[PDB]
């Protein structure tokens, strides 16, 4: 009996474990409307345990008359991080999001090659409670990245912030090279698109939304109207019973800097060619098969290259990792990292620093004043 | 300077982190010899820190005259677990291994459809130290699985057990359906093959091995001669400085039992069809896209189905997982799992048990004697 509970417990948990690993945004063409439709589920964590489901139905149509790209079926994958600004007294949300497209094997776009300013404006009415939200920040589609801050401009927000995240610019998603012809969102720009949703909160009310997303000069603007009906006074939404919120923003900034040493052409992905070049410049000799297998281990989407969200996952997932790192730096294996050896590694990686900056790095690590870094000093610096 | 150490530390560690995630056995055809060649590296952990590399070079040739299958390039992926038998006074090793083939996108074999007995015999000479090893157990290629116990028949083994693992039957590897034409090993049977290696222990001696692997009646036999030269008296090998050794064997047996509830045709893999059937019989309604995405999350080899080693990884990688499992069992959501509800889940999963056995499961969990299982009782049973 204790064995039967184990066997059937494992199976039921396997299914849970399989299901909670996914919340993709499934996109399909809508030819008759010269646009797309999407559907997906969001699971909002309830503060003291449990999940509140939010079922999303989406349609998008172009605003302008020029041709747009209508895709084959595919999906977006997202990771969101919510935080608070310690200096802000107004009701507010700070948001960092990474989004990439996947699901397919093997002029608007030029508007998105660099960092683009974003404005967001929402006017809402949930069960009669009128409120407004204003948001500003920037998007960098090279990295599938959004960073934004939102304020409630009418006082206290009558709903939880996490319930507004999906409503509050999919044109900033990263489409990999093999899927460029499937990016409706950027194809619609600069004239833009209309995006409409219905969002059903299980056992509670629904939101209906309509938004215009378009360029106004060089700023990508998302202007939205939202109406919520049939919400329960003491449900998870009007009762504020959902969790609000991981690495820090500055920890993520460090990993971007590291990622740039491999991504030498700045296209947002590390190929086998780029990884091999960095490995060989440090004295190592992987085969092409090994490079492919290395990438394949962290390759979310099977396109054969490592983008920034992939790289992040990997570096957020040891004593022995640090010993091997030491060996890479200690070229002649005598037990000490010399300023010459450090300068060499920096050059090999592509980092440009003066001899003075390299000595400053030695100084930061050099506890015993011999002007070299030993293994224990290196550990202290790595931890 | 503290930021520069972070950035360049991250890059160097990324490479370490990328490299240590792989130790594949790379196979190529050797047409002139009507066989294959392989090369790979093994990293043996040194007891107090560090790794001892062991560079492997391999050739295999058929013993008999009938046609064999010569493959496209591809690799095997392995996981080994070493243990000791608490009842055995002789110098010995207990081994459980899982091996699958990958590296390609999208009559001998019939000898391997079930469980096959294995005998292993080795005679060796390392730096003049003559010794022998005998091993017995079984292989089940459906699951890529080997289970064996080895004894040193000459007394104390003069080398570490982990150094003999690769020498001590790749015919038990699991080749997935799309790679059946690339399985040299099974194609050579029953007459068998000769397998030869050179194994270079970095900074130390080398092993040369020659073995005959073939059927003798219904037993797969591996008979080996090994010669080791140029070893250092105080190196990691003759000095026994390597680590010997994870889930238990009986924990792994439980997961096999669970896996069988999904793998209803016993072929060793879970398709999307099989996962959906089990999910729907428990009242859930995934789309085909969701099923594919679920599998793809644990899919080591991109063949679109879940084999047993994949399933194991996943279940060895929470309070909320158990709450959702409870909900699956508590069909009517009243807070209590009834014997009727339990019987229903068992039937839905395919488990056959009498009503008496189901009441015994209730009894094992039922702390307060009401003949039903509540949430707290279910937690106790799951932990
Ligand atoms: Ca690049
Ligand atoms: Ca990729
Ligand atoms: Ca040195
Ligand atoms: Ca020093
Ligand atoms: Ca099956
Ligand atoms: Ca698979
Ligand atoms: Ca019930
Ligand atoms: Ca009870």
């Amino acid at each position: 009996s204790r064995r039967k509970w184990n066997k059937t417990g494992h199976a039921v948990r396997a299914i849970g474990r399989l299901s909670s690993l996914i919340a993709n945004v499934y996109i399909m063409a809508d030819k008759q409307k010269n646009g797309i439709k999407a559907n997906f589920k969001i699971r909002h964590n309830i503060e003291d345990g449990g999940v509140q489901l939010a079922y999303h139905y989406q349609q998008n149509t172009p605003i302008g008359d020029g041709p747009v790209l209508l895709p084959d079926n595919h999906y977006l994958s997202t990771q969101s991080k919510l935080s608070k600004d310690p200096n802000e007294k107004r009701d507010h949300m700070v948001l960092l999001e990474f989004v990439t497209a996947a699901g397919i094997t093997l002029k608007g776009e030029e508007l998105f090659t660099g960092v683009v300013p974003i404005l967001v404006e929402l006017d809402g009415d949930v069960n009669g409670h009128k409120f407004s939200v204003s948001g500003e920040g920037e998007g960098d589609a090279t990295y599938g990245k959004l960073t934004l801050k939102f304020i409630c401009t009418t006082g206290k927000l009558p709903v939880p912030w996490p319930t507004l995240v999906t409503t509050l610019v999919q044109c900033f998603s990263r489409y990999p090279d093999h899927m460029k012809q499937h990016d409706f969102f950027k194809s619609a720009m600069p004239e833009g698109y209309i995006q409409e949703r219905t969002i059903f909160f299980k056992d509670d009310g629904n939101y209906k939304t309509r938004a215009e997303v378009k360029f106004e000069g060089d700023t990508l603007v998302n202007r939205i109207e939202l109406k919520g009906i049939d919400f329960k006074e003491d449900g998870n939404i009007l009762g504020h019973k959902l969790e609000y919120n991981q690495l820090t923003e500055e920890q993520i900034a460090e990993f971007k800097e590291a990622f740039s040493l491999f991504d030498k052409d700045g296209d947002g992905t590390i190929t086998t060619k780029e990884l091999g070049t960095v490995m060989r410049s440090l004295g190592q000799n992987p085969t092409e098969a090994e490079l492919q297998d290395m990438i394949n281990e962290v390759d979310a989407d099977g396109n054969g290259t490592i983008d920034f969200p992939e790289f992040l996952t990997m570096m957020a997932r040891s004593e022995e990792e640090i010993r091997e790192a030491f060996r890479v730096f200690d070229k002649d294996g005598n037990g000490y990292i010399s300023a010459a050896e450090l300068r060499h590694v920096m050059t090999n990686l592509g980092e440009k620093l003066t001899d003075e900056e390299v000595d400053e790095m030695i100084r930061e690590a050099d506890i015993d004043g011999d002007g070299q870094v030993n293994y224990e000093e290196f550990v202290q610096m790595m931890t």
